[PDB]
DNA sequence: CGTCCAGTCTAC
DNA sequence: TAGACCTGGACGG
């Protein structure tokens, strides 16, 4: 997913573990070449928070818990088709990768990271990736003063619809949303991005916020079928019968409304 | 049956 | 910059 996708798994981790208590090990599936996460508690909750198109989870032991240990971040990265998902401990789906599973009593559960293509990655760390910039949900003015701080480096030479997707600049930002963001102010795509940013030193940036908080209010996204209608709704531009689109200089679509721009293929 | 379409990551 | 990494759904023959 893009920034709302991992914000809105962030909050599904938040509440579906509210009242949950897991034990034992992180399971991942021996097909992906991820790390095995070691950690083990007989008593532990799972929280999340999200960066971007990052999500950390953090395993935090209960007082008492065994064998001793102390609190376990991990980060994951999505790619194209991560989620996480709270399903019955023998009803896996098909591509969980990595599971976690209450204890008892009650209902035996997991929660998954699923990813289908398995472009999705996870560190040990707990740490958010250097060199991605500030989160354009959460960090809106750390963000802001990121790009108009650094538009000399060469980043802001290429189109704007390439440099929306730097995640050195816009973490969070992706496909549809570029679409979307420049739709709304019907700047052309090939604009040079220096070009469009220069002139701010509701403007481009702001809506690089308020247009992915927009997604995160529609609310679900899985978070069923009724939730992706909303989603279909909203989308103004990213697929839309009348629009145009066209291949970005790193093969990614790019979808707009009349002019193309001066730096067109 | 086939082609084609949907965010990094890294070797040239 | 170009190809590499993957699976499944749509659609075309």
């Amino acid at each position: 997913g893009q920034g709302p996708e991992l914000h809105l798994a962030s909050q599904f981790v938040n509440e579906a573990c509210r009242a949950l208590v897991f034990g034992g090990c992180v399971e991942k599936s021996s097909v992906s070449r991820n790390p095995e996460v070691p950690f083990e508690s007989s008593a532990y909750r799972i929280s999340a928070s999200a960066r971007g198109k990052e999500l950390r989870l953090i395993l935090s032991p209960l007082p008492g818990a065994q064998p001793q240990q102390e609190p376990l971040a991990l980060v994951f990265r999505f790619g194209m088709s991560g989620s996480f998902q709270l399903v019955p401990r023998e009803e896996l789906p098909r591509h969980a990768h990595l599971r976690f599973y209450t204890a008892p009593p009650g209902p035996r559960l997991a929660l998954c990271f699923v990813d289908i293509r398995r472009f999705g990655r996870w560190d040990l760390g707990g740490k958010w990736q250097p060199g991605r910039g500030p989160c354009v949900l959460q960090e809106y003015q750390q963000f802001r003063e990121n790009v108009l701080r650094n538009l000399a480096d060469k980043a802001f030479d290429r189109p704007i619809c390439e440099a929306l997707l730097d995640q050195r600049f816009f973490n969070g930002i992706g496909n549809y949303l570029r679409a979307e963001i420049l739709y709304r102010l019907k700047i052309p795509p090939f604009e040079k991005a220096r070009s469009v940013l220069e002139a701010l030193q509701p403007d481009l940036l702001e809506l690089c916020h308020s247009v992915p908080k927009e997604v995160v209010q529609l609310g679900g996204k899985g978070y069923g079928e009724e939730d992706f209608a909303a989603f279909r709704a909203w989308l103004r531009c990213y697929g839309m019968p009348g629009m145009s689109s066209l291949q970005d200089r790193h093969g990614r679509t790019i979808w707009f409304q009349g002019d193309p721009g001066p730096l067109a293929p």
